[PDB]
């Protein structure tokens, strides 16, 4: 028996597809062994995210793995939601309750939020990039309508490479006339990057001044070139290396060359990967246990095309939607928990500060509790 | 000759349908001969969207009109800018340049912004709609920045109709808290209309508060209501309807019966028919400017389909671009002039208030010149 | 066995007809079965009165059933009066003592007053129209002559429909120079429900405003629209929705149905109609205490006609009168006693006011007593 | 020739009968002579009243002469604007268009309005009766608010006989707390009489007190027992004692019997009488003018009774009521010209002083012009 599924991967995800094929080939099982078709393409871009999802649709696929942006996470719910395919993504989540989506990736808002309140703060700045929406944005701006705060948005997304340095210099500059020593950074690593580069530049890393990365990535950045500015540099996390399973593949992964599996030579691990292994997993573990359930459920015949006027599901995809939604596992995450519509519960997000001896976590959060305080 | 074109309407656009069907007999002659290849759909379903675009793609089209919405924006650009097919559109602009979309909604954010400090106004409220994006929003943000101001932005979108009562209430409940007395309502005809409601039922619309209406629909909403409050009301009018060639259409519209043209039977329009109404103009003298330059843009073979894989698209379709967007005339909205990425430009708005005898023109703003006021 | 009656409905007492149906199907039994002989016509029309009693007269009825108004009150007083035929009403009672007239809605003067000096008024308006009279309003004035009132009076029945907005909105603009935020509306349903149309549209449905809807149908009319205005507002309603009685009445009232009953299926009735329901109950037990009372009343021979020179009574019309007036029982609008003249006493009028969740019931007034306040 | 007419006169009115024969002998002539039929009754009673007018209407008459109370008001209105008959009155007119009803009693709320600010009031009372209407009380309110005025208005006519004296020297004594010495009196011959023994018998006569009887009969009232009071003491007047014809009519007026004409050998003449002079005059005039239009309206048959069912009009009494109501002669009151509802306008109202030297006129009123003095 086998399985044909898709990989939709953008150009650049090398380190991704390694951790894919090491996921692979780590719960492969003669049980079932799965038989993917990768399609690497500009994800930004919805025609080709269309010719790629409709050449695996006509393949005779059960299920779909990729990435998504902003600018084609509708197309994918849409043609999702509407062919009953269940596409798996660790890809920011959607804000709504877009069905027939496994949504890897947990959410942010809320221990972010939390970090904010518990470290006291009412007036501070948040430099968002529209690359993976807003919902941080906006729920940032509800939680100070009702918590009384001054937010300083802005966005850094427009500003073009070409003139950023002057750019964000002059948003620095200007921003002390506010006395504004806080600051957040709802950015990707690149854009992360770059503006922890303009901020040693101005020579704004001093203590004082305060700085949240809101992503998981809190340790993939470069960061040792402001650990020692003295500042108060904090980020979330997501993996924790100093557990047994984590480190057990962590071994298993630095070991690895950078000619057979790129991007998998070293000791960190972008949550990107993570998400991607913890995805092969669950696909693994729903379609075991579809087989562990007496249900047969190989396409009859050629699925056909995407254009097929009217549509047509297949109530089968509906079960394999079903059973993805009804995993409970430990991953490289945690908990991998799953809601109706596709999101995650129940998961734990490490919270970390940038000190002389390096990242140090000092608690954790959860959707049952608050923030926690573990480093004494 | 013929020509062939297409049309996405939503669920509803009677009047724009009726205006589009104006337009086409009016702007007729023996010249050329449109035939259009209409196609109503759910806009906000980028699957039904992708089909009809293809179907009407296949038809053999040199050109298309329609709407988008927020989840089919980037499909819309992605299939035009790779086809080579350009698209007309009034629904709001694109947050970039993207090539073979001309746009006929002209921006509001400079208008806005002008209006809003001609006022004065230091610590407001601005209320949005996850309907056309939130590029006003953050454009207000980025410029608060820099012009010292205390915002204070809402969601009415994810609010559902059972409870919009309750929840509008509590709104402004809340605002009075932080004395909020000066609004903005980003919002589309229905939602401000039902703000409005609530608001009247509240008992707000009494002096002592101002309201913005961030649209260019105006009188499209019902201001009677409202009228004889006592409270500061402003708007922006694209339309002006003290114009010679305007006043010619409305007698020759509101004559018209609601059976053959439903919704036409009134002295006012909503500035997406008038758009439409420009759109087939310009369309019309775009065709007769090519057929006069000695030019030919018959597709020699068929247009095969969308996921032809190359893409494979047509010499003409640059030309047609070109010349789409190298137009110069006058309609509804006024001067009709694009650029480069398919903007407008060189355009008016009318600002307008409401006083108790009538919505009076208090002034115009432009893009070579700030906003003019008229003391008269 | 058998007894006939007439009615006289005017054209659009759809309800109260439904109600009066009701209560003949309801209280009705085999001791007696009543035969009513409806007979619409405009009751403005001192004519086609005049006709209608003199049609049911020559039928041979025993008592009427009807309402009237300003211009046919002397016209149906004076024939009773004559022929000795009496003649129950909801309409406004006399301002005087008619014989053979039972009036069911009882007086508003006293309760008026007392909740005028309740809330401690020295300076207010008051509106009135022609079309039950100005008892109301020369108590008022007698009664400001000895309690040092500064009384506003302005009349509204003389407005036209076409009229109606921009009259009503000069008069709260003339009352604005005299400070005038106290108000009492002396008016029906409908005329009140204009009113405060043009009041909320105006903006004085806000906070330090005050209104009397000086009737007892307060509810009867749409509060819903006034209800979040934060402006003070009271009135009067002599049906209590929160009795065993009247809730049952009310559970068989609202599961009929709209075509054979109109004005039926709805949870609200109109103090018209509970007096209509009242007025065929105190019918039936004065014919059910007659026929008991081992009586005789069926004439001996016809009725003639009205005008029979000299009129000729008959001699049980006294005694018919006398049954009428010596009832006590209880319905909707509470205990039903009569004095000699006709007029009700021993009754309670439950006083209320429109809070945010619902118009509650603040006290009672009684003619005995005094306005008795609830605190709770 | 010879014409049936109809004659109500209540019992008591025996001047007013004595003054309707004298003008049927003087204006007699041969060329078309009256013969009415007289029918004296309870004018307050409807029933009595509609008798009456049905009787008088079998009997074959064209039109009909007599008085009315507010009582029976809108059943002469109904009546005949239902069976198209004119009603000629000179009793007090009616508060709407109503047709076929010849008001010959001219307007008062003008001229009494006018007095009031000729002789700048501000702060007064208004002692009124429901024997004739309350138009002119809610002129006084009216006119009040758009004058900014202090009224006291109070009721003297629900006040038995019995306790008159106790309550009016009540209602005396209380006003004076007010420092009220400017008061009217809104009533007929009878309640003002009582009023002036009332006000002799407190000794409120002395100067410093004003008071305006809202009358014509200014002169008609026991006016010398108060005439040296040195009271501030006015009234209006419709007959002039001191003009030809009026002059010439007292000559032969007084000179009559007690026997044969009761009420009629005295020096003055009640202005209802007067009227009724008029009334006689007019009719007169009007049939004679129809007899020189070349025209005869001999009724084809039986009239009928008012009973039948439909209506049964005859055009003929259009063309009596146009008559009517296109009449322009010199009377005992005046110019008597009409309006197309039946009022009378172009007329002349004499104001009156009381001085130690009897009344004295001041000056007239009209409705083309104001107030004005003629004594020096
Ligand atoms: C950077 O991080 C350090 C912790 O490593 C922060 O230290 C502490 O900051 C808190 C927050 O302001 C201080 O608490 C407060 O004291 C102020 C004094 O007015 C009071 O108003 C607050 O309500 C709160 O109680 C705390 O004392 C302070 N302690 C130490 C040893 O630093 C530091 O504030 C952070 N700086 C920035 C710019 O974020
Ligand atoms: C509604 O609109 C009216 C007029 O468009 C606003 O009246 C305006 O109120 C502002 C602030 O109260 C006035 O500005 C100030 O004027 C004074 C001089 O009186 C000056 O000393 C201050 O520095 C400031 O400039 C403005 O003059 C006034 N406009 C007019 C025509 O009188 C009103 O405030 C608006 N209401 C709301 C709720 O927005
Ligand atoms: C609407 O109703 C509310 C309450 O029913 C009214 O509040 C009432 O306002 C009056 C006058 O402002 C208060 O009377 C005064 O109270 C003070 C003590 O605060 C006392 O010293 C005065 O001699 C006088 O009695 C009354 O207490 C107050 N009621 C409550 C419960 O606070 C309000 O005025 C009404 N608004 C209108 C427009 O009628
Ligand atoms: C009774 O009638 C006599 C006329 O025969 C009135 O005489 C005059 O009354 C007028 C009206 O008040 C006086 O005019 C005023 O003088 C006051 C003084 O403060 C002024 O405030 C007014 O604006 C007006 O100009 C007039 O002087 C006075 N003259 C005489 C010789 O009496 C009398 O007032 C009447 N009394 C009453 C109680 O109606
Ligand atoms: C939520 O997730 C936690 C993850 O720890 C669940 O709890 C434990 O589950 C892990 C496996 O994921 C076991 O190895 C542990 O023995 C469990 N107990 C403890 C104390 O760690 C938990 O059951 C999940 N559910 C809820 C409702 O919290
Ligand atoms: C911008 O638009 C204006 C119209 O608002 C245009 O100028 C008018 O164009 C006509 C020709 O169609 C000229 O005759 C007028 O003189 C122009 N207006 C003025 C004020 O001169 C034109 O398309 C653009 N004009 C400019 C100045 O940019
Ligand atoms: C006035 O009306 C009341 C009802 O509001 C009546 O009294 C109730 O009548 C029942 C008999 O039907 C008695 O059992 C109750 O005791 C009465 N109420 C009270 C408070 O005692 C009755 O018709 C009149 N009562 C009075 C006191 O006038
Ligand atoms: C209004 O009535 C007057 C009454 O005097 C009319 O005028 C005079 O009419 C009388 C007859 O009624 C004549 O004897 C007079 O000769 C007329 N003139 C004067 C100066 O008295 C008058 O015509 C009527 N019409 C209007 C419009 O006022």
């Amino acid at each position: 028996n086998s399985i044909q599924i898709g990989g939709l991967f953008p150009r650049g995800a090398d380190q991704e597809y390694s951790a894919f094929r090491v996921g692979m080939v780590q719960f492969s099982t003669s049980e079932f062994r799965l038989t993917p078709h990768i399609d690497n393409l500009e994800v930004a871009n919805s025609f080709a995210v269309t010719n790629a999802f409709c050449s695996q649709f006509s393949r005779g696929v059960y299920a779909i793995f990729g990435f998504y942006d902003k600018k084609s996470v509708n197309t994918i719910t849409s043609f999702c939601g509407t062919l009953h395919v269940s596409f798996i993504t660790p890809s920011f989540p959607t804000d709504g309750t877009h069905p027939f989506v496994i949504q890897m990736r947990p959410d942010l808002k809320g221990a972010l939020l939390s970090l904010i309140e518990y470290y006291q703060w009412d007036k501070f700045a948040y430099l968002y990039d529209s690359d993976r929406g807003l919902s941080t944005l906006q729920a940032v701006l509800d939680s100070a309508a009702e918590k009384k705060w001054q937010v300083t948005a802005i966005n850094v997304g427009n500003i073009n490479n070409d003139k950023k340095d002057e750019t964000y210099r002059s948003l620095f500059q200007d921003l002390e006339l506010k006395k504004e020593r806080r600051v957040i950074l709802d950015c990707e690593r690149d854009k992360v990057n770059d503006i922890v580069d303009q901020v040693i530049t101005i020579g704004k890393h001093v203590k004082g001044y305060h700085y949240i990365i809101a992503n998981l990535g809190f340790t993939d950045g470069d960061l040792l070139k402001i650990q020692f500015g003295g500042a108060n540099v904090s980020g979330f996390q997501i993996v924790d290396y100093d557990d047994s399973l984590v480190s057990k593949f962590i071994e298993r992964w630095s070991t690895l060359e950078e000619k057979e599996y790129p991007g998998a030579h070293t000791a960190t691990i972008k949550y990107t990967s993570a998400l991607t292994y913890d995805a092969v997993q669950v696909m693994t573990e729903a379609f075991r246990n579809l087989r562990k359930q007496r249900i047969e459920i190989s396409r009859r015949g050629n699925a056909g095309d995407c254009l097929a006027n009217p549509a047509v599901p297949w109530g089968q995809g509906v079960e394999i939607e079903r059973a993805l939604k009804q995993v409970q596992v430990e991953g490289l995450s945690g908990n991998i928990k799953f809601d109706q519509n596709g999101k995650r519960i129940n998961y734990t997000i490490n919270i970390m500060e940038l000190k002389t001896n390096g990242p140090r976590k000092i608690g954790y959060w959860s959707e049952v509790d608050k923030m926690v305080v573990t480093l004494t």
